[PDB]
């Protein structure tokens, strides 16, 4: 009634997300203790909706490690997707340019497959836990918690992995002269709505128009999926489902074709940034997903860039526990960091590509139409967005 | 007033630079009269160096119209160039990714042959002329011009082609109202020297470096031909052939690849910027290559652009001056815009890949960094890069 | 590395002109640690050969600053200026219309003032320095620098003030996404000359007529100060004495007033566009004067708002220095920029009012001269003209 | 060949528009017989809706002269008006500033009381009259017109005046080598409404924002007269009555200021640009209203204008009836063109100021809303604007 109890574990993993969750049944499945804390309960995690759109290699991941097959099953499998601009939509042939495809599975479906996977297993997940503090980082290190009955536990463990997220906790505790932040900020955001109403398109539509860019999305086949580029600071409320039908009717109607429209079931204004923390371990502590870096949402590279640094990570821990090995996680930010600039570098790409640049800079629309017309024209062009889009397979 | 003599011409050719001068020649071998003023001497223009990379098509046009042979005897044809960053120098195969090649010949001899050309055709081209004006581009143009031997002339011209480059008398006297500028003004400049000594590569080196940017580029056997990045406002006499090789050295030298040097014959900052003057007809003015656009030089696209500007016109004036249609004359400028904004584009794409962010921008330079791998480690990319840098073929 | 001496202060200043002086005198003159340093020898700065127009406010700073009284002195007062159109000059009356007026004073007068006063006083004045670097904006600044006798220092301040006119090396050192630059290009530029003559009026005429612009203004007793309008690259080698004031007498004279010559004793070509950097604080570099902005000549804003940046400047500053409060300099940038775009305007206004509208728009002209007689027949007109010439008084 | 009826009067007027009954009605009273020809039926005149805006000038010629008094009853004195941009509501004071105001009284209302006036006062109107030609102008001129009933007529008199409006038939009988065309085509056009409201403002508003122009304006108290700035070439067919108010949101609302709103009664799209016709007179023919100009609405300067120029017509042709004299009769035209390049001016100033550019030149919206700001903020400023806005008062 006063004991702070002592608990052990070979990993703290902090985070109950996608990449927390991966990482505990990857170590699971290899035979290493893990516990994850996670200060949201698990309804709040399945309540928030992110759509999501996986690399052939996640959805790889999610399949031979045996978290959940259900994504081959519900999340559907395109080969492509259009770019709309000028009136005309081009298509993006992923199978006929690099032969790899993605699967368009809501983020929140992976979330629940894992947890529900972890559960069945026996899996030590402690959801809306508090005071939630980490210590000794060079050292042993130890995670100081109150679990959700009152609880209270130091957890013992030889590394944290911190998946905290964008909001990260574990990130905070390193020393700034220890680290180096990369950031760059955009003055857009997007405002996205989740409507009822059947598909409008078959694959993605990115649109880019005079009044903006726009997303033509799909999550359900009674819910569809869309964002339209805003202003950062617009207040949902200060909006009619008339006034969102307008908007994408003004950057995505016309010239044959003309987008389905139906009621608004939610809607959400949608920041954000490009940031990288590096280097992505230090000490015992490693970061992993959200919580390390994040990047613009136009190239779908988040989750498939948590996951994959989840494996990397992984592969590091599983040297080390079976051989003793340090040479893996020595590398594990080297190998992590690389693919996010490479992630960085293509979201970046398509978001300059895709969003008009905000105020009317001339020389820049004219040479951003350039870009899209020289893209969209070149066989190499479309292959090497197709490269990037569905996960530098090679 | 005093007589100036009045003459006609079916076209008035203003610049005797290159654009202007294969534009005459190609009217010649049409057999139309067009009169050429220049306020340069020959020997001014000769004495200009600017080395000049030639598309496949520039070529076909120098060859197949008779101006000049000479680029395929005295100029290198390069099938690739190679991209050095991090100490790994990546190269392009034009033939292998994209099945064309380029020719490398000074802008200046091409100047020379097209001068000579002109000469013993018994072309009209007036150098060192003065006091020129441009009058009634909407009636039937003339223009006020002071020969060389003082003289005062007023010509009369069915249509006036300016092709007066950068420094452009022309583009001035079109109206503001009807015409819309494109600007954007790059941190940096190119610092250009030619020194005596053997190529240290084969083939055409663009390396991207802490320190900055560096071309290592050939124009003789005997000389080279080397620029460097550096500020807009860099004086070249407080620069040491030393302090000179040493940028370069510190820019370029490294894991068993070393630049040769030699003696500093030459060193000259050498501004650029990207503009675009729209549309490239007003009344019976009709703009071609500097005149109209100019580029920076990393794509190597301008004295390319140039030679197309004056392609589609000549095809303009002959369907006109042959069969009485205004079609291709009413379309040179929507033909002529459209390769210029591609060519916008892609030197743009090669300036910012290559050109150090000056400023410590991070996130800048660590997904320059991020692109660069992207496109030397791409199929795709080496092929889209190059399929731009030899002209857009296929 | 050979040790590069390292010296501090509290403000580094980059530029000898006018606006740097000036800080540099009221740093001084409130006890702040002030360097200079300048690429130009001081005779090079006295043999360029710059007119003034001097806001009464300018004038006031000059000497309740004690930088210098000489203004009063050697410098002549102006109460208004006549504008010449349709062969008849009208004039505003700047001190019957609003009751302030302006000092016409050659600015070189003032950079000698400035530049005595500081090393009259103690000199931080560091003339023909060479190696010019600027690093760590963002922290605690650095400066590298080579002085004109060989000696490198490394100098470290509390903030960097770039002053380095629209040559500026400041301007280039600020990331490009974390600036905007703003454009505006004119198509003509100034032709100006020094010629020994009697005074042809009494004040500045600004003249226009259907061959072009032309400004007659004063600078000593034996020379006159002559402006007429031109084309961006004219060339004074293709120039003689007789033709310039052919030039002059058709924009000038008529309807019993004539121009008053002599011996053209100098003769140069001065372009000019309008520019915009904003903002104009970085980190802790601050940029002011043509560092950070330019107008075209016809309003005479350009040396007011360099005093005026450099005087809100020093207020942040010394607000700053005396009670640790950073909130004038935070908005330093603000109020700058206010009264910089105030001025851009009007010399927009003056200028396009002004210049004989190249390419004969008939429209253009007609506009024009509509509302050069509106201006001029409404007295709210005339008063508006004088409220911005002299400086906005109120 | 029929005998169409000979009939005499001293002055044919061609158009009972406003101007074109103006004039009758000054040559009434004044005792010279007029005879008017108009192409459309009485209902089809009155049926055009026109809000108006009548300077000091328009009402004093409307009363004083006998027309009607019933403006002064029925239409609303305004004092002033408010520009809103930046959210911001800035007020132009009329009657403070120059004192006189202006009336808003719809020019439907103008013409049933103008029409009136001549009927009961004995008048010669002929609606729905066609098979208009006109002979023997530099002679005594003769005009062939078939009335609603077939009667044929040959009327003969001294001179002939064309009120045709911009579609004038008129001065497309004018030869193109005695006479010079002046024209200019704005980007824009308004998109104006007809909505049953009351009064969200007092006064009109005009207002300028990122999204467009837009114009509050009143023609009853229960009905309202509302302008945005929009594309040539918009269909009201594709327009919502919802989608319009939002529009007028997006430009207007904010800071507390919300427009008031019913349902869209009437929508058309107003295209317009600059015209002038010179000489106003070629041989006894002459030329008023919009038969010899056109306007950008944003003055409100087309109806004053035509009232101006018919009423130096009158006095020119009371001068030449009354005492013989040709003097205002042949120096009618300077005069009329005198003003309606001041107007043609004040409306193009106005427009610059209010309508944002379209397609986001970014200098052009800086200055714009420096203009703006230096204006609003000068007494002098806000006195021009309403002593042109007010009628140039003198
Ligand atoms: C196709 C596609 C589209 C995308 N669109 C968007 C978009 O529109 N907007 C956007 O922002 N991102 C977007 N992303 C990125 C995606 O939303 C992120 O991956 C997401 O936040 C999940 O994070 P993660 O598991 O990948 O990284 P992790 O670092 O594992 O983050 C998991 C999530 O769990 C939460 N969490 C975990 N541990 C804790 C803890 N201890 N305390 C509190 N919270 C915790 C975090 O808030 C975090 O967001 C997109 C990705 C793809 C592939
Ligand atoms: C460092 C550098 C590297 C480059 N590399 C390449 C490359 O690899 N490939 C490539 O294709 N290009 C290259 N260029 C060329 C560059 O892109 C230029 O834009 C190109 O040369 C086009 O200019 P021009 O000589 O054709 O001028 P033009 O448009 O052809 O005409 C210029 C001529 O006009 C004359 N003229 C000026 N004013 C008047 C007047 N009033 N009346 C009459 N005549 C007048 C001038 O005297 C001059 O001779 C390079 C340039 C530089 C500086
Ligand atoms: C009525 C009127 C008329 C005007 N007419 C003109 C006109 O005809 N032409 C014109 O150009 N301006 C004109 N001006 C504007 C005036 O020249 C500028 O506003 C003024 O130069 C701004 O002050 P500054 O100190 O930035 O100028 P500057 O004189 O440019 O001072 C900057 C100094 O910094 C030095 N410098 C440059 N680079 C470096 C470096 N890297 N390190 C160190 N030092 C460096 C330069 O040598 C220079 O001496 C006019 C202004 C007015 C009011």
């Amino acid at each position: 009634m006063a004991n702070r109890k002592v608990i052990t574990t070979q990993v703290a993993i902090m985070g109950a997300g996608p990449a927390g969750l991966m990482l505990s049944h990857l170590l699971a499945k290899a035979g290493i203790e893990s516990t994850v804390i996670e200060i949201r309960s698990h309804q709040e995690i399945s309540e928030t909706v992110r759509a999501g759109i996986l690399e052939h290699g996640s959805v790889n991941l999610l399949v031979d490690s045996g978290a959940s097959d259900r994504v081959l099953r519900d999340g559907d499998r395109h080969d492509g997707i259009e770019l709309r601009f000028n009136g005309e939509s081009h298509r993006i042939d992923f199978q006929d340019l690099v032969g790899e495809s993605v699967w368009l599975y809501p983020q929140t479906d992976v979330f629940l497959d894992l947890a529900a996977r972890r559960q069945a297993d026996g899996g030590d997940v402690r959801y809306s836990v508090t005071d939630t503090t980490i210590h000794d980082l060079e050292g042993k290190p130890k995670v100081w918690f109150t679990d959700a009955d009152g609880v209270e536990y130091e957890l013992q463990a030889d590394f944290i992995a911190g998946a905290d997220g964008s909001r990260s906790h574990s990130r905070f505790q390193i020393p700034e002269a220890q680290r180096k932040w990369y950031f760059h900020e955009y003055p857009f955001a997007w405002f996205g709505i989740l409507a009822e109403t059947p598909r409008s398109s078959d694959e993605l539509i990115y649109a880019n128009s005079e009044n903006g860019f726009a997303l033509i999305s799909q999550r359900t086949e009674t819910v569809q999926r869309l964002y339209f580029q805003c202003d950062p600071n617009e207040d949902v409320n200060d909006w009619s489902d008339d006034r969102i039908w307008d908007a994408f009717r003004s950057r995505v109607n016309g010239n044959g074709f003309e987008l389905k429209e139906g009621p608004v079931i939610d809607k959400t204004v949608l920041k954000f940034r490009s940031f990288v923390h590096a280097p992505m371990r230090h000490g015992n502590l490693f970061l992993a997903g959200d919580a390390a870096h994040t990047v613009p949402p136009t190239g779908a590279k988040g989750l498939n860039l948590a996951l994959h640094d989840v494996k990397v990570l992984f592969e590091g821990f599983d040297s080390f526990y079976k051989s003793g090995s340090t040479a893996l996680l020595d590398g594990y930010s080297g190998r992590a960091l690389d693919r996010v600039w490479k992630a960085q570098q293509f979201s970046y790409w398509m978001t300059s590509m895709l969003h008009t640049p905000v105020g009317g800079d001339d020389f820049a629309r004219a040479r951003q139409l350039g870009e899209l017309n020289s893209v969209v024209s070149s066989r190499h062009g479309r292959a090497y967005l197709a490269e990037a889009y569905t996960g530098w397979p090679a």
